[PDB]
């Protein structure tokens, strides 16, 4: 089992876990079985709790773990699907410590950061990386471990000391670090200036990690004079230093990676026993005919979702445009106060060629949702609604279809007399990978779906459609294994018109793009009775 | 005497060295008679070694002190006239402790960085600031120092200890920090990333300097929320954080650090007791009409020279377009090896209103800068020499006019029969502020100089016109005191075609352009001759 | 050419000259050739200024190099005879690097730390360990580089980035690491507390130096526990932790250590091709009659002097017991502001078998010196005079035998009537080997040099005897080739009463004493007269 430690450098956001996930792929292509590690140096026990403005959009696994966002990508990247620990932190480690100490596991001796803390960072990393996570059983060879935040910060600090350890304990041929960097090209300069590169270098050094590769985050190219600064002052081969620059398409930065000579490097270093991103690059790269979706949400928190759609773009050979509208925006409030945010808005929401409720929780610009949905509705507009999403166009429906005009949610209006979706726990959450059943053959889903009976799909909410309301409710396709729940919902005498309770996006990857967002894709150009025929 | 240290934090050429001037022009602005101080950390002593790629332009001062460009920025943000030592470095503070060393002066002790050097940096700080650099001898209210180089450098280490022990040394009252740094905008990320400035905050804060002031080398103004994060981490009030962004001219520096209150900072926090700048911003961005000057050189190297041209030009209020050409490019090789670069040059000479040739050093494409000259005496085009400039003035008049086709120089060619500019040491080099005499009245040079009979100039050079070529040889209007050398050439039956001996940049403010700069853009407006009249 | 850098940890003064002679030692034991090189982290060229209580004994090189007594140290370990430049300062690379600048040798780059005075460093000791220091003319196949200081020290920080560069540009076979630390064992805890040598490895590790081997300077020997908390928190093996505990005597170091196993370690780890020490350490531990020599002096600063008595003592088969004597309290005046310390020296001084009067510089303490010389002339002990000693028996044979009660040098009392010893340079200082020619056979001192005609000894001073008053003074035995220059004086009709210019103790080795401190042992226990019979 071989270990690829990327580290960040000056900052964050650098494409350090589109690096990881390109050497995966890359290692991937080599034909190698691979995992990965997240590592998260925050306190916090799952991201289930943010904000999607701080660490945006919670990618849900299988087993219900609520995740960062690069735990997706190592998903799409590769053919892998993860389990919670995958996704590290210093409060699952330091709680895992801290209960063992309680239990007398450490036999009356003073637990600390080292050993204790750096140990416990190594058994963890030792046995995720055994798990097979890949689409087959079989054991990985090579784990890529992306550890988050920058070098030098008090938060990271334990796993460096962890990893320097570890470089000891497992042979070198078993440990590679790269350090993903970045070299600022100023205005007030124009030279590429290697500086904080060098001292972040000198800072891991300091830590006791030497870099293998340097791979510079560079918006323009690196010059040789540059690039031999680097390997100077890094003190390492110039063959070893990457720049990573601004490219056209995602499918790009493993074949950039690949041209750099990463992946000849990697076979040797570690001493170890593609194609087809080419023609998606380049076949992303001369798309000429545009779709347009409205993405009406409240919220990088679509990052799923917006990668969903790019996929079934691609895959009906369009471009994308997606008119991000803030949901706040389409309520009639914003007509008083800010009417040309209102206007703006409905200019969006109308040149759209469908439109995407996508999910998420609270009030906040709920009536705008209920608002686009009607919009949708009634205009024939091709309509994707996503776990929030199909719970809006069930209000939407019960409002402005049977007359139940006071109807809402038991989340945000618990004191309605027509409570349409309600409050439904898992007798918590329902979280994680569940089992949709298809009640019938008479549905566009199912199609899509490629005609299974049942599919199996990530799900993130508390509340369902009500099964009382339900009998004068827009037909319930999807229904759960106990028929207990609505999981999708098709509208009869639309062009295309769904709600499903899970996020499809979950599962999308550029060479299958989810079904629900492709029927969107492909509604929303009249290819869609092409397709289905 | 109060001191303020400005230091550099994420890189170099973030402007450090324009917010340290303006600080100074500010306060200057205050009615405060104000001083400056480099640090540079490298072990040179003086500039006068370097090629003009690494720190370039070697500023000359009137002692004959080749520094750093940054005094030069001093000199044109304040009408002060500075020294050798006020350009600090390594090289000078190491050298003077071990020759007080090998003196006994440290009384048989062992000298090492902390006390000695630390208390030699100190002692140098203090002794350079009593100096009346002033344009009159009263002594000076407050030392703006500059520390060159990055925090954390192994090189800046010594000086920061220094300013750590200085603070305590002088009270809190006399001693403000103000870091520059820089906070990146991602085309990775979008968002302003602070981190690398909260690093080099901490950093220096190991070193034992806290921020007055944190200066942000922002390309777009900072967000209010980045700012709170600033604010924050760096753990400082946000009146204290300041936004220098991206401006249109340097003359809106000032004001900017004006509107964001460090003057009123800077009075209060140092107990204390700029409408031009308003004016020279607002008349630079409203210049219509365009002079262009072709700048044929071989080398931020032409620093001063660019800055000179830019006062002449605001001055005749018009626009300056310098076409920066490479004269190793208007050599008759490169039209065997790469006549796209060879004609592509003299599309720019040709288009030029007016021609300058700046000085340098070695023979590599002076026979571009002699075809660039040829060029301008033929067709008319008015004419700067530079130092070599008139040097070749001198040749090229030898070789095309006189006949004396092998003429050259004694540095590029001493085997040559008409040796017409000769190696002509001081009985050393012709290095800062010399005299030279008006020889005559009959000079558009001593009118643009104010029908003065003398002028005083800083000269950096080794070789002159030959004193028995002359009698053949191009009016020569200036001559140094001696006669022995020439200083100033004017040829006859031409608009305008000038050689000076010296460098006229260093003595350009926005206020007064050098008179031969300005000479050179009033001629080429044909504003000249309305201007002598 | 291989190479052992030696570093200290918590604290100077814990043996590392010691244990870096000790391993030089091992290595010559294994019949390599081995040079050494002492680095001082200071300022200072050469140790010639020093006041002798600040580093102590500046030992004087055949090459008149003043250096430090570790210099001294090698010299006797190990059986080579050093140049000046193996004692490298920061004083004499940044000189070395800044003059190399001047004369324009970097090429009009930017000098600074990393890389050019990193590279000097390198380039220092590259150069200095090919130079064949040893006793015949073969190059060095070891190099014990000991770094003065402490690690983390700002001083010592240019060196540790320059060996942390070296260990890559020679391989690792040819670059070890040892690191002397010290584990203290306080009073106020029993408990032998290794923290502060885990910390400064870690601090080590920092600037790019991993611990080969952690030789802990122990007081007691090293509990297990400790050890494996060392092996552990160091992250090195057991059998590279040593322990050096106190020892009885000097001679028993290279064996501690050989039992320790570095011997076998360096054999592997540098990939290379003592029974004396066992000998006269036993020899050493059963001496049971002792000598006793009053030792006369002003100022460790006795280093060299010391020594030289108990290789003497050690070779005519007693114990040394030192009456250190301060000259001040021998002085008339010491009778009047404090009787207890002038009874308590005359105790010393009378109780003594011989006296020494050691070199050293100014007046304080002289009339002392003068005072004890006129005690052993007159009371028949034996006296040894070196340098300043011999200048004084002329003063005191002038003032009390010739009654020339003025007497003095030029360096105390210049307006004295009789200047019999005068300020008499080399046409500078009398510094290094010179030739000492023997201008008779009727001399001790010739019978102890072996009957050579001439001797070669190291000299360091400005003062002489006056070849005047030479002709009415105490029989000059030894001159220079010259015939200017007194350089060994003999007394007729005493015991042993002997006066060298020069200092013996430079050239002591255990193994061969140097004569007249070897003659002053044997005359001061009676065995002189059999071993000239
Ligand atoms: C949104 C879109 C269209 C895309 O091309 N985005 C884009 C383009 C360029 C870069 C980029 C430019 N330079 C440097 C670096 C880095 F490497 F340094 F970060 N990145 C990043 N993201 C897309 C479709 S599918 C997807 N992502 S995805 O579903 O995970 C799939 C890969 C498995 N994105
Ligand atoms: C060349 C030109 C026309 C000029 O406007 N340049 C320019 C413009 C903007 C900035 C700038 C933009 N944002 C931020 C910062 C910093 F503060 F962060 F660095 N700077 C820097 N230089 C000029 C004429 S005169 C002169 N300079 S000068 O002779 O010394 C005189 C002042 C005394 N330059
Ligand atoms: C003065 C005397 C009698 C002596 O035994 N001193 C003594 C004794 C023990 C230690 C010692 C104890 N524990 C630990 C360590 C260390 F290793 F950690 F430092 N040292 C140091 N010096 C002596 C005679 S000859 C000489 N030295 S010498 O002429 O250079 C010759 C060797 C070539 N010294
Ligand atoms: O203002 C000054 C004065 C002196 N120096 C000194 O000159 C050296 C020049 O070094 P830079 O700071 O230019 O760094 P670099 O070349 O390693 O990296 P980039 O430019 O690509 O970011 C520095 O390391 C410092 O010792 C300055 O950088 N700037
Ligand atoms: O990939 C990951 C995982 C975890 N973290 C953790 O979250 C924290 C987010 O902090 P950032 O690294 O975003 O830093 P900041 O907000 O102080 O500064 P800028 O964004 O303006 O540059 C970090 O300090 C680290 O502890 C990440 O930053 N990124
Ligand atoms: O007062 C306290 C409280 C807590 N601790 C904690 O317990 C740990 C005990 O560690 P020590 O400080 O005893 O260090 P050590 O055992 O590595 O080395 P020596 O004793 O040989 O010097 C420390 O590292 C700290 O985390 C204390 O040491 N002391
Ligand atoms: N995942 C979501 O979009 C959440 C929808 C809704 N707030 C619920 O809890 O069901
Ligand atoms: N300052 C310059 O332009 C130098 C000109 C020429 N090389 C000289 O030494 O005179
Ligand atoms: N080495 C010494 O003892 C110095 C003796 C005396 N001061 C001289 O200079 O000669
Ligand atoms: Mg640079
Ligand atoms: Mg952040
Ligand atoms: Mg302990």
């Amino acid at each position: 089992m071989k270990y690829i430690l990327v580290t960040g450098g000056v900052i964050s956001g650098i494409g350090k876990g589109i690096i990881a996930s390109s050497v995966g792929t890359i290692l991937k292509s080599c034909g190698l079985h691979v995992t990965s590690i997240k590592i998260d140096p925050y306190i916090n026990i799952d991201a289930g709790t943010f904000s999607p403005y701080e660490h945006g959009e919670v990618f849900v696994l299988d087993d219900g773990g609520e995740v960062d966002l690069d735990l997706g990508n190592y998903e799409r990247f590769l053919d892998i699907r993860l389990t919670k620990d995958n996704n590290l932190t210093t409060g699952k480690i330091y709680q895992y410590v801290i209960n063992k100490e309680r239990k007398g596991d450490y036999l009356g001796k003073t637990v600390q950061v080292v050993p204790h803390i750096t140990d416990a960072i190594q058994e963890w990393v030792m046995r995720q990386a055994l798990i097979p996570v890949d689409e087959d059983g079989l054991e990985p060879q090579v784990c890529v471990i992306e550890l988050g935040g920058t070098v030098g910060d008090i938060e990271s600090m334990p796993f460096i000391e962890a990893f320097r350890q570890f470089q000891f304990k497992v042979k070198r041929e078993n440990f590679c670090n790269i350090h993903v960097s970045l070299v600022p090209q100023p205005s007030s300069t124009g030279e590429q200036k290697t500086k904080p590169t060098q001292n972040s270098v000198r800072e891991l050094r300091g830590l006791g990690l030497s870099p293998d590769l340097v791979v510079c985050r560079c918006s323009n190219p690196l010059d040789t004079s540059v690039k031999e600064k680097i390997s100077m002052f890094c003190h390492v081969e110039p063959e070893q230093v990457i720049c990573v620059h601004d490219v056209s398409s995602i499918y790009r930065v493993p074949l950039l990676l690949e041209e750099q000579g990463v992946v000849d490097y990697f076979l040797r270093r570690l001493d170890l026993p593609l194609m087809k991103w080419k023609e998606m690059a380049d076949r992303y790269d001369r798309l000429l005919e545009t779709c347009s979706i409205a993405l009406v949400g409240k919220y990088d928190s679509y990052a799923s979702v917006i990668k969903a759609l790019e996929h079934s773009a691609l895959a009906i050979n369009h471009k994308l445009e997606i008119k991000y509208i803030d949901s706040a925006d389409l309520e009639p409030i914003t007509s008083q106060e800010e009417p040309v945010r209102y206007h703006e808005a409905w200019q969006k929401l109308c040149s759209a060629h469908g439109v995407l409720v996508p999910g998420g929780f609270g009030v906040r610009g709920t009536e705008g949702k209920i608002q686009a949905i009607a919009w949708a509705r009634n205009q024939k507009k091709p309509f994707l609604g996503v776990c929030l999403g199909m719970q809006l166009a069930v209000v939407e429906f019960s409002r402005n279809v049977l007359g139940w005009q006071d109807a809402n949610s038991t989340e945000f209006d618990p004191t309605t007399s027509h409570p349409v979706v309600v409050d439904m726990p898992e007798h918590t959450m329902r979280l994680g990978k569940r089992r949709t059943l298809f009640q019938t053959k008479n549905s566009v889903m199912r199609k899509l779906y490629g005609d299974a009976d049942y599919l199996e799909e990530r799900h993130r909410h508390r509340f369902e459609v009500n099964p009382v309301w339900k009998k004068c409710l827009l037909k319930f396709v999807g229904q759960d294994v106990e028929g207990e729940r609505m999981e999708i919902v098709e509208l009869e005498d639309h062009p295309f018109f769904v709600g499903v309770q899970y996020h499809p996006e979950f599962l999308s990857r550029p060479i299958k793009p989810s079904p629900p967002y492709f029927g969107l894709l492909l509604a929303s150009v009249g290819r869609l009775s092409h397709y289905l025929q």
